[PDB]
């Protein structure tokens, strides 16, 4: 009860805090700031005693018992747990009778008494502090951030990608800044759309269970805490659509968004998330039968989402990682149309700090560049079907180089020359996990399709070597498995060099 009751609805139980490394570190900063670590320290010692027990001799178990006693439970001890008389007397009486053969559960009674104190006197105040009106403006978040002390791509590719990003932002819900009322309407519609994405993932999770495609463990690795976040976002939406909520914007964002820290429970799985779903998609059907073949199940959902929400399933998995940016963009807009120097604008500045803080917390336990590179790779390859892209995202991935092609050919491996009249308008995309050629307009008009395949595709592991005829800006790769040399003729010297350097680093 002390470990499995949530004192705040939708917020983790003590056990759920203790079992996550990020959340436990926050609790520990909080406890350390108050200089009251004894309860947690006692619980970890007991935990360590129990996990060490089986492989130790009785002699060494007794040593460990006496040490733990001397630290936390003895009447003169330095880190004494604040046990009341009637509890302390029961515990020490029993301990004083264990002189001989220390059992594995000698600390059960004391453990239960200490969990009770941790839950009631400490964990309770910790969860309350994460929900205080003043969190994120020398609190537990900044104490935590004080324990921690650069472009996504090399120059030529960075320019190309940055160009495409200007177009990717022409979606979707424009923020209507006519008035504050109008801007809240925008945010409500945005949240509703976003919850629609989260709800679709939830339903996809349901589909995989009913089909027995995945067990409960793998589904946790994919969708952990997604239902809990949906609930908080729904509570936020209900708050925003309250009558004259346009009069209380600052307060609603502050209190409505404290739960953002809880994104940790989902985000700790990103981007392993994506890699796993790809692994699942790549299982040969012969190993599971036509019946439990996951691929057509993923494909049907992916196709469905791309037609409906213009997002693939892999994009939806990485999407929540960037949610805070949307809130920061809204807050900057609310501030701009709010009366200068007013109380209402000071409330919004507070929210501005909070959101910057949430983003910082996320950065301490994830690799932003790795995740952003994956996210960019998914937007660029949106026209391609899940089946076509999955080997590319089965591990860490990113775009390493892009060149539009003037010529292309496939000869036998080791052939010194390509054929004449091999002129084709194509695009070469070098990715970390593979080399792609496509006839699909993928950079700048761009395709409105969602079902495309790759004209040429080579897993990076299947490339023995590569060469270049620099004279004509030509790149070739030798691919033994299929006994082919594949030739890429580039239009830009610039993109040619970009692509050569890319292959040099990757291969």
């Amino acid at each position: 009860a002390a470990t499995e009751t949530a004192i705040l609805e939708g917020w983790p139980t003590l056990q759920e805090v203790l079992e996550d490394s990020f959340m436990k570190r926050l609790l520990r900063c909080y406890l350390s700031d108050e200089r009251s670590e004894e309860n947690l320290d006692f619980l970890e010692s007991v935990g360590l005693y129990e996990s060490q027990f089986d492989k130790l001799t009785p002699k060494v178990r007794l040593e460990a018992l006496n040490f733990i006693k001397d630290q936390f439970l003895d009447r003169n001890s330095e880190r004494q747990v604040n046990l009341s008389y009637q509890i302390q007397q029961s515990i020490l009486k029993k301990l004083s009778e264990v002189t001989s053969n220390a059992p594995k559960d000698v600390f059960n009674e004391a453990k239960k008494a200490t969990e009770y104190l941790l839950y009631t006197e400490q964990y309770t105040y910790f969860i309350n502090k994460l929900n205080a009106n003043t969190i994120g403006t020398k609190d537990v978040y900044s104490l935590y951030l004080n324990q921690f002390p650069q472009p996504l791509y090399k120059p030529t590719l960075n320019k190309i990608i940055e160009i495409e990003k200007k177009s990717w932002n022409e979606d979707e819900v424009k923020r209507n800044t006519e008035s504050i009322k109008s801007l809240v309407e925008s945010l409500i519609q945005d949240e509703c759309n976003y919850v629609g994405v989260l709800t679709s993932l939830s339903e996809f999770s349901e589909i995989m269970t009913k089909k027995q495609i995945l067990g409960p463990d793998v589904l946790k690795e994919l969708f952990d805490h997604i239902p809990v976040l949906i609930q908080h976002h729904q509570k936020f939406i209900s708050s925003l659509q309250e009558a004259k909520a346009d009069e209380k914007v600052g307060e609603k964002l502050n209190s409505g968004l404290h739960f953002l820290v809880l994104y940790r429970y989902y985000l700790r799985h990103v981007p392993k998330n994506i890699a796993k779903l790809c692994s699942i998609g790549m299982t040969d059907e012969i190993e599971v039968g036509r019946e439990l073949y996951p691929l057509p199940v993923i494909e049907e959902f992916d196709k469905q989402q791309k037609m409906t929400k213009k997002m693939s399933v892999l994009q939806m998995l990485v999407y929540p990682y960037f949610r805070v940016r949307t809130y920061q963009a809204y807050v900057d807009d609310f501030i701009k149309i709010t009366k200068k120097d007013s109380q209402e604008v000071k409330e919004l500045e507070v929210v501005h700090s909070q959101l910057a803080i949430f983003q910082e917390l996320i950065n301490t336990y994830s690799d932003i560049n790795k995740i952003e590179r994956i996210s960019d790779a998914l937007k660029l390859l949106f026209p391609f079907s899940f089946t076509s892209i999955m080997p590319l995202f089965e591990g860490k991935n990113g775009i390493c180089g892009i060149a539009s092609l003037d010529r292309f050919d496939k000869t036998d491996i080791n052939q010194l020359s390509m054929s004449l009249n091999s002129r084709k308008k194509l695009t070469l995309i070098i990715l970390y996990r593979g080399v792609v050629v496509t006839d699909v307009p993928v950079i700048r008009n761009v395709s409105n399709s969602i079902d495309k395949s790759f004209y040429s595709f080579t897993l990076i592991g299947d490339i023995r070597d590569f060469g270049t005829e620099d004279s004509t800006e030509t790149i070739y790769i030798d691919v033994p498995e299929i006994k082919k040399r594949i030739w890429f003729g580039c239009e830009s010297t610039e993109e040619f060099k970009s692509c050569v350097e890319a292959l040099r680093t990757i291969l």
